[PDB]
């Protein structure tokens, strides 16, 4: 029977059969709908493209991001990512496998409820369970104790877990992720002239984005050094054949989540929350937090996060004790990961809601 | 049943049944009439001449295009050459078929609206249709995707198309063509001391514009060895017995549509128009574009055209990209090919407009 | 009620009825009148003779062609002709036949005007119709294409005619004819000693030019041949029983409508005129005209004249194309044919102008 | 001393001393080129035309817009029309004023610091400042509190601004505008037959859109009462003296402003960016900005938009709170009036770039 | 050292001296040659007789118009009728002036290229120049901008210009002319009776057109009321001492410039042409065009013919806007005056091509 572990974040859905090393079907969240009416006969007629499909027609399509800060903002969209999913990628049936869902921590009760009633009623599904992400990721990484950050395209958390257990109170959640910092990196990059003004160009910018952003280990002496240009500018080529110049744009894109001053919020830097929450914790056990925070998710690949990371956070904490930043390679796949690994294990296997518990107590005991 | 599929292009009408391979009746738009008042008894007496009849006879008539630009000028006129087509040519009732006409885009909403209004009431057709000329060509090339460039004797066009679908916003046309060539060739061939001043001479030298005249590679240099005449200048003979010997003229004519200017025109050649319709599509399919750029019509007859255009589109686009040409042999009966391809689909056939849904929601249901 | 034919040119009548062969009565249009007051009783007294009975007494009377160039000079004679025309050779009552009239193009207005008067209101005619010479001969040869050369005693005209029509911008009138050729083979002919100074040799030269005289193919070789005297020289005889013999007179006398420079005129040979007749036409109908052009009169009766014609048409006209040249035997006829048969063709007969008719429009409504 | 204000939108420059009510120069943004190279001697020759002088002969010259959507397209162009402003209206020295340049937000660091450059080196000028220019206009009305939208013939912008400060992250750069919407009134206005092919012939649509075109309060109702024209089909006049009629024309062009999808592009509706601009203040300023919002612009200035506007933003917005609009008359200047009395307050005056600091510190202190 | 101005036009040159009023010489472009061959001693012998001189002995001569529709036919006849233009009637020595000719517009190469080989070769020129005549009436019109009609005895042109400049896609010619009007005269006066076949006859019959004819406002009412002829038949005495009286003919034979299928040409008459040129221009250019029409040249002197112009053109073009037709008196001279004018011009010094220039960079750089 297995179990099927889906991992719904924004941006890419990653989804699998339980205890395997990696999701199979991994491709982004969107639902294409034509732009243009279009004129012929025989052509698609495809009203709605889902998934890398939609991908393979940005120039056509509006492509719309169903989920937005982890929050679902259009059901039916959802519904049909899901329904494409599960047929034409893992070719399956959803009644033969219980399945794990995933959601951000701090998030709306709609999404759980509206969630499992659809994974019941439209899907009809044997049993299954939403997990919190940043307990997945800690899972994957082997280890009972640590500090979470789980930046993702919509949403980024501080989950601190110690010998088990969690600690609510302290968990921190934060709107700032690859979706927010590819539009301050349209923003930024239309200093140059490149006017990325439609989704699909967006799309494009985040290419860019994952490919040749970095984040600086001190920021205004890189600035300072982008002066005299030599190789901080990179040529990137678009699907078109243009060719691209971006110097310090480069870094100055990822800054942002050390200072979300650059996108006019007051929330305080990925650091700074990180800190904060360890000081929310009890003072026995933040010395492991500070040895042990982990890092998970697609906006946590930028090459130099880490040693940034461990220079902020030393800044920030007494200089007595060792922060030690684990940020595993194949960290964008923590979560789904750490969702396998939980399906593979017996002690889990009641924890399951059954299609008919659901029946006989209703949508509140999801929580 | 089958069906009927005309093409009314200015200079040519091409009609026939179909599902068939080629057009039956291929004849010129011309509405002849006797230029001098004709004395004698049983002659004619034919107040008025109609096609290839009108072509026999040139120095009797004055010959007159009842379609300029696409735009119908001569109502009347047009009715005729349609009621010779079908009853001396097709040989049909046209209550006994489904016809499929044809029209340039971005086209005055007149000639619709009057065109199906002569097919129900004058005509009486069961059911009609009528089609952009691009999208007929499109099919007719047996691909979904591409940039057409449709230059007929009235008009050209560059109509993009993305995998089906199509983009209005970049659909860009020009008047120049046939006809333009056909005079700017009339007052450059002139400088000969040869005089052609007449509607019936202006066919003449459609002749020798259609045999003779190629598109240069690169003109100046052409026209610097123009100065040492040998394979340049070619002998022609008229229907008189008359010799002309055009040397650079040959190549200088059809040069007008890489250069309007000749004409004094502002409008850029037919390589800046599909560059700039290319340009107009959203970024990502634009690649595509230049891949697939497919060619139409008559005035895309002239040997040397498709090379010109990929040595001049190369030149305007960004280089580390292909752009393949594609002009296929038959290429003048490609709309009309599209035509029969497309009435032969079932799944079009929902798409004619019937007697009886014109009678009930009157002329503003063509479109 | 049938019709009457009656061909007006100098020189002779041909009339006769419609719908026949051959015209029944043909004499030449003179008006003797005595020279010599005769002193006799009983004679004549005949103050006027016409016609054949003119012919048989020249010696005594002064011979006076009415009709000069076409142009009629003297209005009662040529009223005396039409009446013994009428009554003394076709035996009819005008009143009983509508009556198809001819006439030279180009023609001043006077004579289709004065003619239908007397025609109206001298003899009483039902109705009427005057015709252009070169279209009836047109008709004779059975054809609907072609330039015609008709060259009488008056005149001499071009008149290119297409696929019925015609084109009174390249219609060419030229004052030569077989009046001007007597006269000038007068003067030629007294260089051997033999003159001829009145009227009634004018019509003995006359003869010996339509027995003798034959076009030369090339015309200085048979000058030169002339020297050594063999074939060239014939004898004739006169009425009187004298013997002319004349050698380069027979050739040199027609060799006038090629070289009209011996008559001292500009006007180019008639191989010009119908060369510059067919320039005139439009580019198209030329090669027409040049395959089929036709001869008429009694001055295209010399031997010769079609294959110098061939010739010299043929070192004007480009040389890649066929100057095929009609001329039937009995073309001399040819006009009078022609206005048979147009007579006999029912379409034409709501052409005829009513006696009624002219009395209320006028004498304006002939052309 | 004074100052001298300079608003260098595309489509117009408007110029004048500091301190006063309106621009003295105000004329368009072209310079013209003689399209056909002309055969006289005496002539011009003035190889290059420029501003209204170009306006006086549009139908000679190529007339190139030297500024597209607020970036400079061609710097020489530029200089062009400012040494003409400069020399020929304002005659005045530079060096004796400080200069106050207008500009686009959002809008590349190549226009500020090249325009600088040529300010200080190719004219020579003691001091200049570039500005925002929807601050400017927020100045001219008088106000501290509000968000513009400026939407001009280039550009639309939207920038809220609180008590002074202002909001850069909800900042929103939209490309339409009179350029824009003449072109869409272009091939909207060949469906009637009328073509306009050329520069010359736009800025006489420019001129039809100007004094016709209104915003519809409901669209869809208005062209269904297009259908039985009455006071919506318009006569106007060309210069030719030809005239058109344009009915549903006249108002479908402004619609592009709320239906951007008529020109094929994704970006929503002014009333969605300026709705979508207060979304993104902080949720305090919202109410003062949906009372507040002020217009500025050329295209602001069709009839009918401030109530369409009214209606649109009170259907996105909560229904609870004052939406009023400020659209003052004389809005089309506010951006140079904006200039004028910032350009008199003399708290200002420490902030002018100084010619020496410029020369000091270089380019980048220009920001 | 001065200049020479020499108007080669097909019927009369007129030449001169640069900066004077009006041409010197004014005589027709004939060469006389005796048409019979002349037995005396001491005659003559005089195998050539040119200009006026042939005029006096047109009865000897057969006259040949060297130039026929602008294009030279016969190069030695040309040639000679320079040579006694220079040395008989000037008096000069080539190679003491510069020398500037004239041309018809969208004329042969062969003329400019041989004309000015001659005037080098032939006559030693130190410099000359090849003027358009259009432009040259244009100068002395006094005015920088219209469109010009000059109608000589060869050909028919209209050239719009605009504020100096030129557009050579609007320039129209047209072969009708003083010499056509004059053959056409011609055959419609034969209708009279009057034969007038020789050249020399053709010149007379040009002094009847030059004097008597008119252009009538209305045509066909005028020739209704020559029904009761009253003022319209005019008496005319040849240099024989006849009397040739003529009345529709008076005035149908330059509506032929109106009406060309009188002569069986299909061109539309000079006001649909003037009407088309104006058309060919830019929209913004019309106004004026209309306004400033000019006239030129001999075959405009037909009294009454501004006034038809007016009435036609108006008839033609939108009634909103005045036509100004200017015709001044001294018309027939305009291109030579502009000629002087031009000459006498400093800034045009420049621009005469050299002695040394032509022979060094050879007959290509006439153009
Ligand atoms: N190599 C990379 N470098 C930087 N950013 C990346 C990279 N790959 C993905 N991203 C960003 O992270 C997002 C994907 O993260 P992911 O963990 O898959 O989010 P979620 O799990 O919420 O879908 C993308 O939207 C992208 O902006
Ligand atoms: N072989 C040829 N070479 C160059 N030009 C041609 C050739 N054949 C036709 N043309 C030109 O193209 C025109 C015919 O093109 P066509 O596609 O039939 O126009 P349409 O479909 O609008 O009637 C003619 O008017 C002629 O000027
Ligand atoms: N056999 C002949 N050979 C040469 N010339 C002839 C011959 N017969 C007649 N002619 C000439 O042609 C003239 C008759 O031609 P015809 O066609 O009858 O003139 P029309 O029709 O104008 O009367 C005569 O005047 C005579 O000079
Ligand atoms: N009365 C009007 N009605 C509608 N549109 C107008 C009017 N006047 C000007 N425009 C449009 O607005 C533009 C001018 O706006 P403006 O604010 O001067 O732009 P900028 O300041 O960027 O030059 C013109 O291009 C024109 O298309
Ligand atoms: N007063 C007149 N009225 C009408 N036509 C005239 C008059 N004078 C001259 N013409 C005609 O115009 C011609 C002369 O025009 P002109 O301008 O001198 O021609 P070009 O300049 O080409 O020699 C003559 O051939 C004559 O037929
Ligand atoms: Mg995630
Ligand atoms: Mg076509
Ligand atoms: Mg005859
Ligand atoms: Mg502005
Ligand atoms: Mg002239």
């Amino acid at each position: 029977t297995t179990a099927l572990v889906c991992d719904n974040g924004s941006g890419l859905v990653k989804a699998g059969f339980a205890g395997d090393d990696a999701p199979r079907a991994v491709f982004p969240s969107i639902v294409g709908r034509p732009r243009h009416q279009g004129v012929m006969v025989g052509m698609g007629q495809k009203d709605s493209y889902v998934g890398d499909e939609a991908q393979s027609k940005r120039g056509i399509l509006t492509l719309k991001y169903p989920i937005e800060h982890g929050i679902i903002t259009n059901w039916d969209d959802m519904e049909k990512i899901w329904h494409h999913t599960f047929y034409n990628e893992l070719r399956v049936a959803p009644e033969e496998h219980p399945t794990l869902l995933t959601e951000a921590p701090l998030n709306p009760k709609a999404n759980r409820e509206k969630m499992t009633q659809i994974m019941f009623e439209t899907f009809n599904v044997p049993a299954m369970y939403v997990a919190i992400q940043a307990v997945l990721s800690l899972y994957a990484s082997g280890r009972t104790t640590g500090i979470v950050l789980d930046s993702g395209d919509g949403v980024t958390h501080n989950v601190p877990i110690y010998e088990g257990y969690a600690l609510p109170h302290a968990i921190m959640r934060l709107d700032l992720a690859g979706r927010d910092l590819t539009d301050y990196l349209m923003k930024i990059l239309t200093e140059r002239g490149y006017s990325f003004v439609t989704t699909a160009e967006r799309e494009i910018v985040r290419d860019i984005k994952e490919k040749l952003c970095y984040v600086a280990l001190d920021f205004e002496n890189e600035m300072a050094t982008a002066a005299s240009s030599s190789s901080l500018e990179k040529s990137y080529e678009l699907p078109d054949g243009q060719v691209i110049t971006i110097g310090n744009e480069r870094f100055r894109c990822p800054e942002t989540l050390f200072q979300p001053s650059f996108i006019g919020m007051e929330s305080a830097g990925i650091h700074e929350t990180t800190y904060n929450s360890i000081m929310k914790c009890d003072i026995d056990i933040r010395k492991d937090l500070y040895a042990n925070n982990v890092m998970s998710g697609g906006t946590t690949m930028y090459p130099g996060i880490a040693d940034r990371m461990q220079k902020e956070i030393t800044a920030l904490a007494p200089s007595t004790m060792k922060i030690k930043i684990i940020a595993p390679p194949e960290r964008k796949y923590s979560v789904w990961i750490g969702g396998s690994i939980l399906a593979s294990l017996s002690t889990f296997q009641q924890m399951w809601i059954t299609k008919q518990e659901y029946d006989e107590a209703g949508p509140s005991i999801v929580h």
